[PDB]
Order: C-alpha cells, then sequence, then structure tokens
C-alpha cells in the first residue's frame, strides 16, 4: 500500500485504469481517421490535419489520468490497445459523425466514473472529473454536432464540393 | 578523357545527358500549360502561376544535372527540345491529369538511371539520384494526385465553378 | 490500385503496415517506463521525462511512416497495440537495458525493410529509411548505450545513490 | 475569333509565336554557353556566371511576349527548341563573338517584326516593341562589343590571363 | 562484444581503421604542403592558406571516421602517421597537381569502402560514406581540377606573375 | 641559405625540426584518449571532450614552430608521425596520469631546446621558448597535477562514481 493511498477505492483504482485505455483507444481512433483524410483519392488536408489534433488531445487526457494515478498512489495497468473499427472511413461527414459517437461513448464512460467516485466518497476524484474531463466533453461534442449540422446541408457527402468548401472554410 | 573522372561509365554519362534533355521538355510542358490559363478565354491566374512555377521547377532541377555532369568529367550533348503534345489544355483537371503523367513518366526515366547508376557500381551517382530527384518525385506526384482528386470531387472539369473555386482556395 | 503508385511493391506496403505498428509500440513501451518513474515509490523525475520524449519521439516516426505509405499510394491496415512486457520496470538501469533491446530490436526490424526494399528494386524507400530511421537509430544505441555503461560503473542498481544522482546530472 | 482582339493582324500574330520561339532558342544558346565556362578543363565562373544571366533574360523576354499574345487575342502555338550549333565554344572571346552576332540575328527579327507592325497600322505592337525589345537590343550590344573589344587588346584568346583576368575585373 | 554492436562485420571495422589513417596522412600533406608556400623563398600566402584549410578539413573527416567507430561498436586501432612524399612541393601548380591525385587516391579507397558496405549487407555504412564522404570529395576534386586548369592557362609554373596574381584573385 | 637567415644555427634548426615532431606526437595521442572516452563502454563524454582540446592545444603548439622555422629562414623536415602507446587507456585517472607524464616529456625536451639555444646564443629563439612554451608547461603540468590529486583522493578509479561525477563537475 502506497505510503501516498488515502481515501483511495480499490474499484476506483481499477476504473482510472479502465479509463486510461478507453482515452488511449480514442486516440488511435483519430490518428486513423487523419490519415485516412491524409490519402491521394480522399485529400483533405484541413480534415486530417483537424483529427490529428483530437488525437493529441485523447492522448494528453489519458497521461493526465496515468499521472491521477501516480498522484493517488494507485498502481497503472496497461491493456493492449484495440485497433479501430474501420479502415476507410467514406467521407468527411460520415468519419464526423463517427467520432461524435465515440466522443458520447467516452463521455459515458467518465459520467458513470463520476457517479461511482461519488459513491466511494471521492471528492478529489470528482472534482477532478468535473473539472478536467466532463466540462471539455460538452465542448467537444457540441463542436462535432455543430459540424455535421453544417456538413448536412452543405449537401453531404453526396457532394464533394460541400466537403471541399468545408475543409477550407471551417476547417482551415 | 577528364582529369577529375573517376568511376564515372560512359553508358551513365549519355543517360545523363538524355535525363538532361527529359527535364528540360518537362520544363517546356509546363510553361505552355501556364500560358494556357493565361488565354483570356480560359482566364484561371493561379493554374497559370502554378504552373509557371513547377516550369522554373523542372528548368533547374535540369541545370542542377549540367553541374553534375561537368563536376564528374562528362561532357554535356545537347539536343533538340521538343514543342509539347498538345497547345489547347482543355481544363484545369485535364492538366493536371497529363502533368500527373508526365511526372510519372520523369520518375520512371529516373528510377532507369538509379538501376544503371547502380550496376555500373557508381554509389555518387546513385545518392545524387536518391537525394536530389526520386524523393522530391514521390512528392510531386502525391501533390498533383491529390488535386486530381479534388477537381474530380469538385463536379470538374463540367463545372467552372469548380475549377473556379479550386483556383482560388486550393492554388491561390 | 492508387493513380500515385509506381514502383512500390505489394510486400513493401506490407511491411511499411509491419513497421507502423512496430515503431507505435516502441512508443507504449516507453510511454509505460515514464510512468513508472512518476510513482512516489520510484520517484526519479528526469528518468520519466527522459522516456516521455522516446515516446514521442517514436510515436512521431510511425506517423511519418504512415505519411510514407499515402505519398506512395499505399494503404493503410492498423493492428491492434500490444501492452508492453512488465508493468513494474524494477530500476534506471533495468529500464535502460530493456531500452536498448527494445532500439535493437526496432533496428533490426528497420534493417530488414531495407534488404527488402533494394530486393524489390525501390531507392526512394531505401533512402527513405536509410535517411529517417537507420542513421537516427544508431545515434539512439549509442546513447543509451552509454547510458547503461555510467549507470553501472556508478554501482547502480544496488546503489539509489547512483541513480539519483544520475538522473540528475545525466538526465536533467 | 477573341472577344478581347482588336486591330490584331494574323500576320502578327504569327510573327510573335516566330519571335516567341526566336528568343527561346537564344535562352538555349547561353545556357550551354554558361556551362561550357563550368568545365573542368575551362573554369572560368564569372564567364558562366554571365551567360547564365543572359539566359534568364532571354527566356524572360519570351514569356513576356506570349503574355503579349494572349493580351490581344492571339494564339500561342509553340515549336521545337532548336539544339545549338556548337557544343565546345573555344573560348571567352569566342563565345563573346558568337553572343553578339547572335545578339545581331534577334535584333534583325525583332525591326522585322517592327516593319510588319507598321505596315499592319498596330501602334499598340509598334511601341511594346520599342520600349521593351529594342532599346534593350541596342545596349546588349554595345556591352558584348565591349567585351570582344577588352578581350581582344588583352591578348585573346591567345593569352589565357586575358581572359582569366578579364572574368575577374570585369566580369565579376 | 559491444553492447550497441549491430550489423557490424570485422572487415568494415578493419576498413574503417584503415579509412582514418588515410585521412589523417592526408590532413599531414596538406600542412605540409601548406607552410612550404609559408616560406620566404615562396611566399604565397593564400595557397599556404588554402591548403592549412584543407588540413583541418581531412583531419575533421579522420574524427567523424573515430566517432563512427565508437557509434557502431567497433574498436579504433591507430597507425602511425607517414611523413609525406616531398619536402619541398616545387610550386602551386605542382602542389595543386600532387593534391588532385591525392584526393582521386582517397576517393577511390573511400569507394571500395562503400562496395565493401554493400557486400557485407550494412545500410547505416553505405548511406554515412554516400552522404559525409563520396559527395564532398566530388566538390573537392572539380575544385582543384579547376585550379590546376586556371594555373595552367595562366602561363604557370614558368611565370610567377601567373601563380601571383592567382594567389591573390583566386584564393584571396 | 636563407635572405633571412641571422644568426641561426644549423643545430637550432635541427632541434626546432625535432620539437615540431614531438609536439604532433602529443596531439596524436590526446586524440587516442579524447576517443577512448568516447567508446560506449567508456563513456565519460568531458574527458572525451578536455583530450580533444589538449590535441588541438599541442596541435596548435606545433604549427606555431614550424611558422618560427620558416621566420628565421631554417627548413621544415617533417618525420612519420608515431602511434601512441596504447589504445585502451583504461581509466580517467590512469590517462591524467598518462598526460602528466607526456607533458612532463615534452616539458624536458623544451627544456633542452632552451639551453642550446642559450649556447649558440640566441636570444629570439630563447625568449620565443620561455614566452611560448615553458610558461604555458608548467601550468598545463599543475593542471593536470591536480587531477590526479582530485581522482585519487575522490576514490579513483576503483570508483567508477568518483570519474562520474569528476567529470561533470570538474570537466563540465
Ligand atoms: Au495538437
Ligand atoms: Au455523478
Ligand atoms: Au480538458
Ligand atoms: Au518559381
Ligand atoms: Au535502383
Ligand atoms: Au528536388
Ligand atoms: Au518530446
Ligand atoms: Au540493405
Ligand atoms: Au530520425
Ligand atoms: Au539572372
Ligand atoms: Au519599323
Ligand atoms: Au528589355
Ligand atoms: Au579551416
Ligand atoms: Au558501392
Ligand atoms: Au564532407
Ligand atoms: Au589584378
Ligand atoms: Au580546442
Ligand atoms: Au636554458
Ligand atoms: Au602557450
Ligand atoms: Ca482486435
Ligand atoms: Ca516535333
Ligand atoms: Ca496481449
Ligand atoms: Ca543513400
Ligand atoms: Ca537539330
Ligand atoms: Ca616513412
Ligand atoms: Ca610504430
Ligand atoms: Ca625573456
Amino acid at each position: 500500500t502506497s505510503q501516498v493511498r488515502q481515501n483511495y477505492d480499490q474499484d476506483s483504482e481499477a476504473a482510472i485504469n479502465r479509463q486510461i485505455n478507453l482515452e488511449l483507444y480514442a486516440s488511435y481512433v483519430y490518428l486513423s481517421m487523419s490519415y485516412y483524410f491524409d490519402r491521394d483519392d480522399v485529400a483533405l488536408k484541413n480534415f486530417a490535419k483537424y483529427f490529428l489534433h483530437q488525437s493529441h488531445e485523447e492522448r494528453c487526457h489519458a497521461e493526465k489520468l496515468m499521472k491521477l494515478q501516480n498522484q493517488r498512489g494507485g498502481r497503472i495497468f496497461l491493456q493492449d490497445i484495440q485497433k479501430p473499427d474501420r479502415d476507410d472511413w467514406e467521407s468527411g461527414l460520415n468519419a464526423m459523425e463517427a467520432a461524435l459517437q465515440l466522443e458520447k461513448n467516452v463521455n459515458q464512460s467518465l459520467l458513470e466514473l463520476h457517479k461511482l467516485a461519488t459513491d466511494k466518497n471521492d471528492p478529489h476524484l470528482s472534482d477532478f472529473i468535473e473539472t478536467h474531463y466532463l466540462n471539455c466533453q460538452v465542448c467537444a461534442i457540441k463542436c462535432l454536432g455543430d459540424h455535421v449540422t453544417n456538413l448536412r446541408k452543405m449537401g453531404a457527402p453526396e457532394s464533394g464540393l460541400a466537403e471541399y468548401l468545408f475543409d477550407k472554410h471551417t476547417l482551415g
């Protein structure tokens, strides 16, 4: 037992480990999407660039969760990082739609983690999530929601013109 | 025989001369395309400007090959520079498609030159190509590939709107 | 078949995919080591910081290989990213020793990739490796070799004083 | 017929095309001379550099004539660009003498073009030549004339000392 | 066996040692030439200065080869450094001619080293030579070639005026 | 006989030649030591760096002696430069001890040269040594003496910790 451990529940420790892997997967997903848009047959450079940043974000979000485990005397147990669902993501709209769902899945998971923190009576972990995850997940979700909304009304994905202009004007 | 000659094969010398002319032709082709887009009935100023730079590039690439012949004690033999295939290049998409093919033809030629350099056991010429040609030909090819990909999905060439917006947003 | 493909062998494409995953694994390994040294019972902040940079490096090295696949008309196929061997890395010396071996394994793999590139007669891929991987792998290996050499002669790992001072004076 | 055409005679259009090719040839000639002086057995770096600029000049002079065709609704028809007369230009004096003659030949041609412009009653083309060609051709000719005059009186071409010092003091 | 050794052939190690000594000898040769031109009966200060830099260059080129041995786990074995052929180098032309030959001898040796690297299948050593030696040896050789060409045509070495002016205008 | 010779004794000339070679040998020795500390199994970067400067110093000290020969109308006769005694220098302490001895040997030689200068009644050569050699040799010797003194009292060479810390704190 860590000399620094205090009010940290075995279950929390395991959940944090669980989340650390979830965040890393969401990083792999975005990285994958990114390089999809880098293909000579796809060629949206700002979509590519956008998702590459989303990738850095989720990865950074995970390392912060690794620091948190260490801070509270827990122990990091890493798991295999599961390849994403698809290799070809079809279109800009179809990836933004996949991203939204992903973000809502990671968000769901974070909310679970919050209830657990509360049930175990753990304020430090509860505010840590509130402050550093839940708030920035609502943002991400509205961002993607908006993009999906613009791309649709623009005639996507049946209109490579829509995706092209979007790429330029909104993701530029 | 040049006082500076060393490990330079007669065949290489001839191939370099062969390539020096190929690179100059690709310069004439681009120059031609450029001024095609400068016509009052075509009027894409950034397509024009783009191809004019491609022209300067291929020309510079050739003079570098002339310096290489001199460096290694070879002897430059210039040949007539053959007018290009067409005078009217139809559209932005249709020129970008012609450019891609040209780039792949010059690339083919450079690869030939590399095998020959290797067969004659000539490391200085082999890395010279690797470093100063082959690498920058892969780039050019993906660039053009991307442009062809964007123009198509944009509704080109049946849509002068596609070409116009492309000219502005991507070639600007 | 990609409009940009030229001289790219099916086998190479598959090997690049193979290497892209190897480089990502070496990133996960380092990330893991890093946060090992961030534990309250380990507490070497510069060892932690060092390995975190090694992690960013290998990851960057992989994304560059993903750009290469796209550049040459290949197709990126991602695989699961395998959790590392250990969770507890014992000591500074013992991780530096594990790192050296890892680096030599990735190096081995890169050399394999070079022979294959050559056999398929692929100069662009051959110099790409020479220039962007093999050279920087020799460096990394001597770096780690040196660290292992200093830590040993310092009385590590039986002497937490050695590791501590090293952390400060050499990794600071 | 171009929407912009006005007072432009079929004959003029053809002559401009004729001149566009003449100017490009004079560019190839100079480029050739340049790299002659870059040979290890010749080695006059400023003669080389001088003629390379003359090359850029004539090329620029031609592209300006291509813009002129487009401006007035004409149509550019490119022809093969004829390799120069010689491969070995003998000496500094002997190239400067060949250059003078070339310049006088291109000048002759421009004067022809001026009479034709006048006969067809075409003031815009007449001043275009006066302003952008004829004036700068008189200059070039006196420049070369002077060089030939200095090199001779210096003991050239029988005196590699003359050519060497000239290269340094006048072309430096 | 070095903890860092990988794909490094015994023969290569020995050749590198062989080259390390060759490069150092070429340094001694130049140093010798330099101070020849510093003699009150010779008195060409820029020839002296020129060869002193050539000396620093070859020496630096050797220490880089010593770093390479260490990098790859080889072992440096130094040999006696053989005094040069002559003490009196006669003239500027006659030293530049001796230098050219030396450069071509060292170049020959480097090429040998490249074939060996290739035969042993050693890409890291092969590009190391390509990048850091072969390329910069072609340059040096054309430089010297040019100097020999200028000095001859200037009336050297029968004309101390030629050597004097050269010293000033070209080596200054 | 040199037009500049005055009061310069045949014996002095020969001794200067003798010293020019001694100084160059001491340069080779240090260079050798330097790269000993660059080995992956040794790995003291500041010891390496230190001795590399000592190498530049002794070399510079020799070229100054070559200028002196020329200044006084003597004639430089170079001899083979003898490889050093050892290839493996064991430790930091053991090299610093070898360096001290070397410095005292070169110092001995310089003192011999001073007596000879005096006996031949040669004030210019006597002060040249006093000013540019003897004074800076006393310094070097106390420097090395001190290093040997610190390394010993630090527990060297039985304590790689001593050498490591020394390398950092004193040679850094
Ligand atoms: Au980012
Ligand atoms: Au909750
Ligand atoms: Au956040
Ligand atoms: Au340009
Ligand atoms: Au090849
Ligand atoms: Au290039
Ligand atoms: Au980093
Ligand atoms: Au290979
Ligand atoms: Au790298
Ligand atoms: Au110019
Ligand atoms: Au006229
Ligand atoms: Au002009
Ligand atoms: Au220098
Ligand atoms: Au070779
Ligand atoms: Au170099
Ligand atoms: Au002069
Ligand atoms: Au130094
Ligand atoms: Au004395
Ligand atoms: Au001194
Ligand atoms: Ca799976
Ligand atoms: Ca034709
Ligand atoms: Ca597993
Ligand atoms: Ca290479
Ligand atoms: Ca012809
Ligand atoms: Ca000898
Ligand atoms: Ca010996
Ligand atoms: Ca005194």
